[PDB]
């Protein structure tokens, strides 16, 4: 078989169902799954997707060792993905000197140099974020977060990434805005994992998880635009300054630019509803934080790059927020040769799987681990915190590539909101809160509260 490996290396696991390995277990979610093995087993343990060995590792020097010291040696990749069609040259899909080319073309547009330059651009729909916002709190209604932030979140977007322009909450119907806002254990990724040998399938078809409708609107969109300023601040012109040098191919342009919306879309809105979830049914920490946003920022002054690092209680608001909600769950990386690493074998093939979710919420690192406690990251505590333990952004060559500008993304629009809103549970606030038994990390109801203003 392919279900004898890990018996045979001695690593413990749940013992494997024909075909189908342990994905049943998957019945209360990838989170609550590792959480049980975390316990159940120890330190390390292997389970199987379909025919798949996932070996999960625990230990902070192994965890480096496979995130940064092997990681452009043997840890390079992500776990195979598809069907992708044109997508297979997006960053985060690509593999081994594409992707180390790829990561270097893209580098430098993440900087802090050009991510001072960009929050003039993510500071005004701030304020349309504010307008949107006050229309819902004059009217007393209780707000859906997903929606007010999906659009603001979509807002930062379309203006950071292409200098589009739209209130997509009050354009709602814009055409630039239909396309762009278009789960692994929904039928079909579980289908995948059970016959993968069916993706090479799909790929010779044209099939695509990237419907081939958006993506056919944004290459000819982004066609539109590069033509239209070549010749007549954003990610999309950064990376055209790139290719004007090895350098970025035309189709290769057109790939980022999208996994970047995917990336920064649902995350950035996901968080934010995190966040205030959390401060209104934290309302002392929501006080201590629209304390010190007053302090550094008086009489409702605008946010900048400097002032936002300036402030500490916001940036423990939102560590300690990603260390109960990390969306990724988890780090992946696939292991492309024969290793041992800190002591065992691992055969080459195995994906090597970080459980982020469960380690974030370890008793053995963390006290009181379901309890929002932003203290655990004051300039006191965040030493004692083991970086290889909380990885909301991964760690290593292969971390976020968008971190700095997602931090700030959010930072400024919780400075611009709490300085103007508080906001309180309502009786159809779901207390507590309930994650998602799908797949991705989300409320199981969507998080609605009332907004008041100050
Ligand atoms: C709070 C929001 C976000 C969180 C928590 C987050 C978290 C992560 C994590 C955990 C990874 C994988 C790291 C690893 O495997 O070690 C990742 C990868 C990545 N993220 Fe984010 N991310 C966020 C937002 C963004 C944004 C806004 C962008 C915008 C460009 C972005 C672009 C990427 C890319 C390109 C990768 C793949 C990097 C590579 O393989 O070279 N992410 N993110
Ligand atoms: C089947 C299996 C689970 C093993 O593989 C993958 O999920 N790998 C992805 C390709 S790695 C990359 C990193 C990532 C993936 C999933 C969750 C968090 C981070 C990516 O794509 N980040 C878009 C994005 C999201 C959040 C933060 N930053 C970036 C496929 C993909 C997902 C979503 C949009 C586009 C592509």
């Amino acid at each position: 078989h392919s279900h004898g490996l890990f018996k045979k290396l001695g690593i413990p696991g749940p013992t494997p169902l024909p075909f189908l390995g342990n994905i049943l277990s998957y019945h209360k979610g990838f989170c609550m799954f590792d959480m049980e093995c975390h316990k159940k087993y120890g330190k390390v343990w292997g389970f199987y997707d379909g025919q798949q060995p996932v070996l999960a590792i625990t230990d902070p020097d192994m965890i480096k060792t496979v995130l940064v010291k092997e990681c452009y040696s043997v840890f390079t990749n992500r776990r195979p993905f598809g069907p992708v069609g044109f997508m297979k040259s997006a960053i985060s899909i690509a593999e081994d000197e594409e992707w180390k080319r790829l990561r270097s073309l893209l580098s430098p547009t993440f900087t802090s140099g050009k991510l001072k330059e960009m929050v003039p651009i993510i500071a005004q729909y701030g304020d349309v974020l504010v307008r949107n916002l006050r229309r819902e709190a004059e009217t007393g209604k209780p707000v859906t977060l997903k929606d007010v932030f999906g659009a603001y979140s979509m807002d930062v977007i379309t203006s950071t990434s292409f200098g589009v322009n739209i209130d997509s909450l009050n354009n709602p119907q814009d055409p630039f805005v239909e396309n762009t806002k278009k789960d692994f254990l929904d039928p079909f990724f579980l289908s995948i994992t059970v016959f993968p040998f069916l993706i090479p399938i799909l790929e010779v078809l044209n099939i695509c998880v990237f419907p081939r409708e958006v993506t056919n609107f944004l290459r000819k969109s982004v066609k539109r635009m590069k033509e239209s300023r070549l010749e007549d601040v954003d990610f999309l012109q950064l990376m055209i300054d790139s290719q004007n040098s090895k350098a970025l191919s035309d189709l290769e342009l057109v790939a980022q630019s999208i996994i970047f919306i995917f990336a920064g879309y649902e995350t950035t809105s996901s968080v934010l509803s995190f966040i205030m979830y959390e401060l209104a049914t934290h309302p002392d920490v929501q006080q201590k934080l629209q304390e010190e946003i007053d302090a550094v920022l008086p009489n409702k002054a605008p946010p900048t790059y400097d002032t936002v690092l300036q402030m500490e209680y916001l940036d423990m608001v939102v560590n300690e927020t990603l260390r109960l909600f990390p969306i990724a769950m988890r780090l992946e990386r696939v292991c492309k040769k024969d290793v041992e690493i800190n002591g065992m074998f691992i055969p080459k093939g195995v994906v090597v799987m970080i459980p982020s979710y469960a380690l974030h919420r370890d008793p053995k690192y963390w006290t009181e681990p379901e309890k929002f406690l932003p203290e655990r990251f004051s300039k006191k505590n965040k030493d004692n915190i083991d970086p290889y333990i909380y990885t909301p952004f991964g760690s290593g060559p292969r971390n976020c590539i968008g971190m700095r500008f997602a931090l700030m993304n959010m930072k400024l629009a919780l400075i611009r909101v709490l300085q103007n809103f508080s906001f309180k549970p309502c009786k159809e606030t779901q207390i507590p809160l309930k994650l998602s038994l799908g797949g991705l990390l989300q409320p199981e109801k969507p998080v609605v509260l009332k907004v008041e203003s100050r």
